[PDB]
């Protein structure tokens, strides 16, 4: 059970990024070595459902 | 971690339209769709459908921008598919598919109809002596 | 015989038309969001289905897309016999899963294929995807 | 072996028996009637998957 985050800053989707924390309004992620705070609506948190 | 789960995907083109083709390398079985644009979104959607049908473990593609896109990464992550970027199989299959399409093209108005007739023809043809469509089902069931 | 028997039906979500095929003996499903509930779209779906599985008999209700000449043409070319509550149960199950995953995707069609994947891979002890492959391979291997 | 579907009315009619396929028109028989239909209004389909 692990997660990667795909997100938009630019309508192009970025990712995968590491999920650092999830809140009711935002997700904190690390893409490469930059930490970013991303509104929930602009992020998809996707698990490796199919293994 | 062997041949039952390994697929190759590539795009070919006819009549200005984009055809996305998947081949199960060990059987020669194929699936194809005419997609409206050669984008990550259309490729990811194709892959989710494919992964729901078969136990897709590895997909081998070239470096076309739709295959290296973020949207396809997301699809493979969710579905559990490893991407890798026996040799030249899909390129040979593209040619064979276009050959069959040309043989039946005048039997349908729409290119997509002839594409799917061609897929059917290829998958059902017994080489002896099983067909590609029989070979994939036999390979996967034995791997269960 | 059970290897070749399928049921097809349309269901509706978000004003979109979902065409569902169920392999009766396994519970395996495939589905597509089609732009209109027409014979042309139904026939194209059947041609794709018949190219991947040994489709011998298809059971449907009497919806006009299923009784259309275009679908009769598909079934004649592909060698399919047409007959006129497995699929209905399956429509409800598919919609339940779709509802559970709907906010994970922008597009309804994405959620539909996620739900198909979820349904087909779930081990209830084999999954529907394992069962269809096993049923059909047994028929092939025993001639 | 072959079926011809054809239009006159947007619904596809047939199947009819194929008698001759020309490049401009098709001669068919549908319920005792001999009909000549333009190629563009005809679909000639074989029971490939029998
Ligand atoms: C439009 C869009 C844009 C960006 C993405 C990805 C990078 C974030 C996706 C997408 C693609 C997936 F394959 C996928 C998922 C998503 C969310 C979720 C898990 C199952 O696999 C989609 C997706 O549509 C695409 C035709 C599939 C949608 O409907 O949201
Ligand atoms: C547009 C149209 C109109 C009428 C028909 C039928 C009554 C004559 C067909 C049709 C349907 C088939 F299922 C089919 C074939 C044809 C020709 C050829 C052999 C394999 O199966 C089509 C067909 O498109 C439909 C989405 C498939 C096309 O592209 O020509
Ligand atoms: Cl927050
Ligand atoms: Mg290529
Ligand atoms: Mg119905």
């Amino acid at each position: 059970q692990n997660f990667r985050v795909y997100y938009r800053d630019d309508p192009v989707w970025k990712g995968p990024a590491k999920l650092l924390e999830k809140g009711e309004g935002a997700v904190v992620i690390q893409d490469n070595s930059d930490i970013k705070v991303v509104p929930r609506r602009k992020a998809k948190i996707i698990r490796d459902y199919g293994k």
